[PDB]
C-alpha cells in the first residue's frame, strides 16, 4: 500500500483509488507526463471491450464536452487508461459546493453537457448511461473557468449509417432511476433513439437547477416512477421568471413520450441558455413582427390565448407608478405589454429621468423589470411564436 | 531508407521528411497510437531547448487553435515530438487550394488564427513568428470542417507576471520579411511587446485574402520595405465593400507606430469577421443611437466627416427607382435612417420594393453595402466614439 505501479508513461500508488467501475475495475490517481490523471485499471475479462471504446473514441472527432484519453498501456496482467484528473463528478458538485455566488456556472455546465451529447448524437453515438456519476467537472483553467465533460461509454452505441433506433434486448438497459421509460414500459411500439439520452439528461438539468432533487423521486421510488410517468418539479416555482422556463424546457425533456422530447440541438436553442439581452432582442423582435398583424389572426389569437393569466388580468396595474405615470395600451393585452415595452426601450434616453431609474440600465435591468413582475411572459411568447420558427428572422431563437 | 524507426510509441520510416527545422531539426511523416502524426527529431544540443518548449506547452492552458503534443520520446541519440499530422500549413493553402468556391472558409481561418493568438497573449506569451508556414491546416473531421493552429513556439517569449514587454538584444529578431518595425528600427523609443505579432498577423491576413501577396513587396524587398514603412495594399479595391472593410483592419494592423495595433482581442471584434446579419444589425442599432442626437454634436458631426464621398454626394441619387418611389442626400446619418425604417416596415411595404432590396437580412444589407462601399467601414469609425456604451459592446472590444 506503499508501492508504485509504473507501466510504460503511467505512474500511480494503488493506495489513491478514486472510485470503482464494473467487472473488477478499479480507477485510481496517478500521473502521467508530469501531470495528475486518473487512472482505469482494466481485467482480461474486459480487454477487448475496453479496446472497442478506445477505439471508438480513437476515430471520433474531439470536443471539449467529450472526455479525452491522454495514454494506454498494458502490462502482463493489466490493461490501463488514463485521462485527465477532474474537480469533481457532477454528482460531488451539486453535494458539495455552494451555488450562492457562483451565479451562470452550473447551467453553463448543463449547456456544456447538451454540447457534449449533440456532439455525440451527430456522430450517431448513443450514450444511454448520463448521469450525475458520470459528467465530469475540470479543475479551473488560468481564468478561473471549468467545463463539464461527458465520459463512462461502456453502454453507448454507435448506430450503423443509415441507422436511427436500437431494439431493446433482454440485458442491461442503463442507470436504474436514470433509464428512459421506452427502455422498460410494456406496451412501447417504438424502438429506443437518441432521445433516451434526452430523458436523462432532462432528469440531469433538474438535479442541477434543484441542487439534488429528481422529478421522478428518491432513488429507492425513481425507475417505479419513471414507469408510472409519476413526476414532479416542485422546487421550481411558478412565479419565479427562471423557474418557469427552466420547467418548461425540463417537462420536454423528460416527456414520456420520446417523440415529444426535443434534441440536443433543440434544447441548446431555448431560452433557458438565453443571456437577458438575448430575452429582450426576442421581446422586440416578437412585439416587431406582430404589429400590423390583425387582431383575430392566428398568430395574436395564439398570443391572447390564456394571456390574461400571463399580464395578471391587467398589466397597467402591475408595474411601478412612476412608468404608470408615463404611459393607451390595453392592459389584458399581452401584445400591448409586448409593445410598451418595445416603445419604451426604442425610446429609452428621451423618457423622463425616474422612469429610466425605475426601469434600470438596457438591456440586463430593463428586461427584469418585466420578467420579474410578469414570470410567464417569456415563456408564455416562447410557445406562441413558435408559429414563426421557420421564419428567417426567428432562426437564433428556435432550432430548424 | 526503408527502415523504420521505433522511438516508445512514436515509429517512422527516415525517408518521410515533411520538411527540415533549425539546428538539424527534420520532421518526419510517421504514426502514433494508429494515428498519422508528424513528428520533430531534436539533436542533442537542443534537448534542454525543446525541453523548455514541450514545458511551456504542458503548463499552459489548451486551445483549438494552439498546436497540442501527442506524445514525446526520447532515446540515446535523439528527443522526439509528435503532434497530428495536417493537410497543409497556411502557405501551401494559399498557394494550391482553389478559393472560388470556398466561400468563408480563408477568412475562418484568419479568425481562428486571431483566436489562437489572442489566446497566447492572454497567458502573456508573445509567439515572435506568425507566418503562413507555421499556421497549421487540420484535416477535415467528420463534417468537412477544418481549422487553423499556431505553431513553433521556438523563438516565444513568456513575459514574467506584471511585465508587458521586452527589450531588444543582438540576436534572432524573427522570420525576414515579416518582422516588426520596431524590432529592427534605428530611432526606436518603446520596446517591443504583443504587438509585434499582430504586426505580422496584419501581414498574413492580406497574405491570404489577397492569395499570395505581401503588403511590403516581393520577398527580396519586404524587410527592407518594412524599415521605410513602404507598405501597398492595392489586391483591396477602394470601391468592393469587402475590401474595403479588410482594408481598414489590415492598415491598422501593420502600422509602424505599435501602439496604434488593436490587439488580438479587438481585431477579433472588427466588421471584417462580421455575418450580413450582423452588419444590419449595427446599422439599426447605430440609427437608433443617433436619432435625437443634435447635429452640432460630436457624434453626428464625426459621421458626417467626410460624409458626402461616403454617400456618393447624393444617396438618393445612387440607389433603384423602385426604392426612390418611397431625406438629406449628402447626409449619412438619413441614408441609415432610411435603412432603418425600411428594415422596420418591411413587411408593409410593396411588393416591387421588396424585390429590388432583396430578402431579409443578407439580401438586403448587401442592397447598400454594395452600392455604399465605405458606409460599414466609414461608420464604424465614426462610431467609435460610442464603444464603451454597453450598448455597442457586441461591436467594439471594450
Ligand atoms: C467517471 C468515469 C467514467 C469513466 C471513466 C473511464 N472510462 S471511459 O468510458 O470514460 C473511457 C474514456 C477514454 C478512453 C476509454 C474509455 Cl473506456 C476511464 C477513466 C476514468 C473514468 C471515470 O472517472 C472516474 N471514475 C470513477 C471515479 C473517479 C473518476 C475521476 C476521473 C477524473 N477525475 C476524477 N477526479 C476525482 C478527484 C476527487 C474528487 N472526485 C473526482 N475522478
Ligand atoms: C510547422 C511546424 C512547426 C513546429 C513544429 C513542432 N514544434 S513546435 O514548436 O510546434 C512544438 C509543439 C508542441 C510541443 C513542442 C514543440 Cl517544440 C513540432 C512538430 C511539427 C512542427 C511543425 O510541423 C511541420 N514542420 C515542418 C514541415 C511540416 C510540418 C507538418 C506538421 C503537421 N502536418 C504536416 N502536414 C504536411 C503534409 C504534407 C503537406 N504539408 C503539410 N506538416
Amino acid at each position: 500500500e506503499t508501492s508504485v505501479v509504473i507501466v510504460g508513461k503511467i505512474s500511480f500508488c494503488p493506495k489513491d483509488v478514486l472510485g470503482h467501475g464494473a467487472e473488477g475495475t478499479i480507477v485510481y490517481r496517478g500521473m502521467f507526463d508530469n501531470r495528475d490523471v486518473a487512472v482505469k485499471r482494466i481485467l482480461p475479462e474486459c480487454f477487448s471491450f475496453a479496446d472497442r471504446e478506445v477505439q471508438l473514441l480513437r476515430e471520433s472527432d474531439e470536443h471539449p464536452n467529450v472526455i479525452r484519453y491522454f495514454c494506454t498501456e498494458k502490462d502482463r496482467q493489466f490493461q490501463y487508461i488514463a485521462i485527465e484528473l477532474c474537480a469533481a463528478t457532477l454528482q460531488e458538485y451539486v453535494e458539495q459546493k455552494d451555488f450562492a455566488h457562483l451565479g451562470l456556472e452550473p447551467i453553463t455546465l448543463l449547456q456544456q453537457t447538451t454540447s457534449g451529447l449533440a456532439h455525440l448524437h451527430s456522430l450517431n453515438i448513443v450514450h444511454r448511461d448520463l448521469k450525475p456519476h458520470n459528467i465530469l467537472i475540470s479543475m479551473p483553467n488560468a481564468h478561473g473557468k471549468i467545463k463539464a465533460m461527458i465520459s463512462d461509454f461502456g453502454l453507448c452505441k454507435k448506430l450503423a449509417v443509415g441507422r436511427h433506433s436500437f431494439s431493446r434486448r433482454s440485458g442491461v438497459p442503463g442507470t436504474e432511476g436514470w433509464i428512459a421509460p421506452e427502455m422498460l414500459s410494456e406496451d412501447c411500439k417504438e424502438n429506443p433513439t437518441y432521445t433516451v439520452d434526452i430523458f436523462s439528461a432532462g432528469c440531469v438539468f433538474y438535479y442541477v437547477i434543484s441542487e439534488g432533487s429528481h422529478p421522478f423521486g428518491k432513488s429507492l421510488q425513481r425507475q417505479a416512477n419513471i414507469l408510472l410517468g409519476a413526476c414532479s418539479l416542485d422546487c421550481l416555482h411558478p412565479e419565479k421568471h427562471e423557474d418557469v422556463i427552466a420547467r418548461e424546457l425540463i417537462e420536454k425533456m423528460i416527456a414520456m413520450d420520446p417523440q415529444k422530447r426535443p434534441s440536443a440541438k433543440h434544447v441548446l436553442k431555448h431560452p433557458f441558455f438565453w443571456s437577458l439581452e438575448k430575452q429582450l432582442q426576442f421581446f422586440q423582435d416578437v412585439s416587431d413582427r406582430i404589429e400590423k398583424e390583425s387582431l383575430d389572426g392566428p398568430i395574436v389569437k395564439q398570443l391572447e390565448r390564456g394571456g390574461r393569466a400571463v399580464v395578471k388580468m391587467d398589466w397597467r396595474e402591475n408595474i411601478t407608478v412612476p412608468l404608470q405615470t408615463d404611459l393607451t395600451y390595453k392592459g389584458g393585452s399581452v401584445r400591448d405589454l409586448l409593445r410598451a415595452m418595445r416603445n419604451k426601450k426604442h425610446h429609452y434616453r428621451e423618457l423622463p429621468a425616474e422612469v429610466r431609474e425605475t426601469l434600470g440600465s438596457l438591456p440586463d435591468d430593463f428586461v427584469c423589470y418585466f420578467t420579474s413582475r410578469f414570470p410567464h411572459l417569456l415563456a408564455h411568447t416562447y410557445r406562441a411564436m413558435e408559429l414563426c420558427s421557420h421564419e428567417r428572422l426567428f432562426q437564433p431563437y428556435y432550432f430548424h
